């Protein structure tokens, strides 16, 4: 009984009074019901929540973070929409709002007076404060950084700080005996409309809230004149170009729920349902977005004009985005575990094996590279995204997705070139040439032929990898316009898939005969070698790998067990033309040419992550100096961890730095197709941030 009604939770009296209204008219209207719970604080709700005795509650951006840590772990369902109809927006702008006359810039705010919407919120604390920093001279933790602030401005109004504490920080605040400096609308100086009023009665100097408070505040133009913005360039300009002079660019305020159990589909069924009947304009006997007179921001913002449903991969973490939340995180570190932080590398591995040749590598790259991990590929180009990681070598399919989430690509792997040159002095400067992506089947088998591969077994590296899956099944599609992949075999291994699935069918899982399907080396029969092995032992007739495989794999090139006798001459390649050819011959009998392996990350990282990389391969590298006497890079015996076992060097993009460019127009129109059948939450997740 997860719909009998949606428990609002309220931090204040009016909003409770607000809130009962809504619930009357909705049920005035036949509409999702919704009951009101009252508690005094953001905080109490978000516990309140987190037990069971609440479902839902909106939140500044610096309160969605504090709710999305243990215990409470709450997750951003609904986005606040801003911005007019024509172009609404699920971001807003912290600015720095002054009065016109002075003559001070940003960087010259010391000894100044300040109004702030409240402590730890977005654009009243964490950005001014986080952009304030160098000017700080704050020593760092334990002394808390209130203090600093306390110090730089000769007073200011920081609702909900410790004025016994932080007395400065209280000083400007208008508040009457009890409810000075509060966190709440007792505190006439709270919130956006508050901070503003602060600057207008003259008791402070600058204001920092978002760009449309000075609009929503003032209607006559002519007073709008009277104010001014600082720039983070040192300059003033006007309210209206706050598109070119802001502090930040920030997430809208969202709606929490539990992770769990939430009611997240209840939640949005009335969140819709309110905002088409009582949204914008809808009806004058009750406005979602609208308060009473005195009032300003009850429930949700004014003048929001809906909601946006936020995707279910997205955390609070990813709905911050990793400036801010690592802006966030920030405040409570001093700036040498900061710039330490910064200047190291923190590798993401894919399952147990990568992890634990990932330690080996820690603990020899003296303090610059570090080893996060996470069971998915997709999970751990998250953890990129949150700044809990940094960088990992990816197939092109995987680049692809990368780079929609807004990672980019930094260095290459490279591989024994077209028979060029030797072990090549200038490999880290020779431009890449992509491998070749095969159909492999074997010998014995004389009837299989690329026309009659339908219906037979298959065995992929994983599902949304060039070689294994991309292009294969790009080329199926491309005949049929099926987009029911699971139907082009009988039965497949591609790891990634539904375990329930006929594509799960073949899998193997790992030794003891677990995690079968996961895309991860723990399915023995995941990736180039998994793959082959699929193919060796019988379980598919059709092997998605590259030709290289094949070599690395077959001739007592892999002394394991059952690879250990394989003889190159059992298997042959298909060609498109419905010919089969020697796996020697794959320049002439391959389904494409798939893009180098990639290692990608965050723009902030590329230049550090560049020179780390460089120096590490220098060290145990092909011909590293510390390889093979201590450690290599590129070694894990046939096994790919990290990186491709056959790659001779990572190289340089010679200016191929996104995705689009790196991967190519064709294959990236390729992949855009096929996923026109089916994309992943993270895709989705990615959408919804990018917009
Ligand atoms: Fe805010
Ligand atoms: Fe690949």
């Amino acid at each position: 009984g997860r719909r009998r009604s949606v428990q609002w939770c309220t931090v204040s009296q009016p909003e409770a009074t607000k809130c009962f209204q809504w619930q009357r008219n909705m049920r005035k209207v036949r509409g999702p019901p919704v009951s009101c719970i009252k508690r005094d604080s953001p905080i109490q709700c978000i516990q309140a929540i987190a037990e069971n005795r609440a479902d839902a509650v909106t939140l500044d951006g610096g309160f969605i973070y504090e709710a999305g840590l243990a215990p409470y772990k709450l997750r951003p369902v609904a986005a606040e929409v801003y911005g007019t109809e024509r172009q609404p927006r699920t971001h807003y702008y912290a600015v720095a709002v002054v009065k016109k006359g002075g003559s001070f810039q940003l960087n010259e705010l010391q000894g100044l007076k300040s109004c702030h919407t409240g402590l730890r919120r977005t654009a009243g604390w964490n950005v001014p404060i986080g952009t304030l920093r160098p000017f700080l001279n704050w020593t760092g933790p334990p002394e808390p950084i209130e203090a600093a602030v306390a110090r730089f401005f000769s007073a200011s109004c920081v609702p909900g700080a410790d004025k016994g504490q932080f007395p400065n920080l209280c000083r400007l605040c208008a508040g009457t005996g009890e409810n000075k400096c509060a966190f709440s609308s007792q505190e006439p100086y709270f919130s956006y409309s508050g901070a503003f009023k602060c600057l207008r009665d003259g008791a402070g100097d600058v204001a920092f809230i978002r760009e449309s408070t000075v609009f929503e505040d003032l209607s006559d133009e002519a007073e709008r004149d009277e104010y001014e913005l600082l720039c983070p360039d040192n300059t003033r300009k006007p309210v209206d170009k706050f598109k070119d002079c802001h502090l930040a660019r920030v997430p809208s305020h969202a709606v929490v729920a539990r992770s769990v159990n939430g009611k997240e589909d209840a939640i949005w069924n009335l969140l819709r349902q309110a905002q088409e009947k009582f949204g914008k304009d809808k009806s004058p006997k009750f406005q979602l977005f609208g308060s009473p007179s005195g009032q300003k921001d009850l429930l949700f913002k004014d003048s929001a004009i809906g909601f946006s449903r936020v995707p279910p991969r997205i955390d609070s973490g990813l709905y911050l985005g990793s400036g801010y939340f690592t802006a966030i995180q920030n405040l409570r570190k001093s700036e040498e575990e900061v710039a330490a932080r910064r200047a190291r590398v923190v590798w993401c591995a894919v399952g147990e094996q990568e992890l634990r040749k990932c330690n080996q590598w820690s603990g020899l790259s003296e303090g610059s590279v570090t080893c996060s991990s996470a069971s998915t590929t997709e999970d751990c180009i998250a953890l990129v995204l949150k700044g809990e990681a940094d960088a990992m070598s990816l197939d092109g399919g995987y680049v692809y997705t990368a780079g929609k989430c807004g990672l980019v690509p930094v260095l290459a792997e490279n591989y024994k070139s077209q028979q060029s040159s030797d072990p090549d002095p200038n490999c880290v400067d020779r431009p890449v040439e992509g491998y070749l992506a095969v159909a492999v089947v074997r010998r014995s088998d004389t009837s299989l032929t690329w026309n009659s591969v339908k219906g037979k077994k298959s065995c992929h590296t994983a599902v949304d990898r060039t070689a294994g899956w991309n292009i294969p099944m790009g080329l199926l599609f491309n005949q049929t316009g099926s987009c029911k992949f699971d139907e082009y075999f009988s039965q497949s291994c591609a790891p990634g898939s539904d375990p329930r699935s006929n594509l799960c069918a073949l899998c193997i899982g790992d030794e003891q005969g677990e995690n079968k399907c996961v895309p991860n080396s723990n399915e023995r029969y995941y990736g180039y070698t998994g793959a082959f092995r699929c193919l060796a032992e019988n379980a598919g007739d059709v092997a998605f790998v590259k030709d290289v495989t094949v070599l690395q794999n077959t001739d007592g090139n892999n002394n394991e067990a059952w690879a250990k006798d394989l003889k190159l001459a059992d298997f042959a390649l298909l060609c498109l033309d419905g010919k089969r050819k020697p796996v020697t011959e794959a320049r002439s009998c391959h389904l494409a040419m798939a893009p180098n392996h990639a290692v990608v990350s965050r723009m902030d990282k590329v230049e550090r992550l560049k020179q780390v990389l460089l120096h590490q391969q220098a060290k145990f590298g092909r011909n590293g100096s510390d390889c093979p006497d201590k450690f290599c890079l590129f070694q894990s015996e046939t096994k790919n961890l990290l990186f491709n076992d056959n790659t001779e060097c990572l190289a340089r993009l010679h200016g191929k730095t996104t995705y689009e460019k790196y991967l190519g127009p064709q294959y990236v129109a390729g992949i855009t197709n096929l996923k026109k059948c089916s994309t992943s939450p993270l895709l989705e997740a990615c959408e919804f941030l990018r917009k």
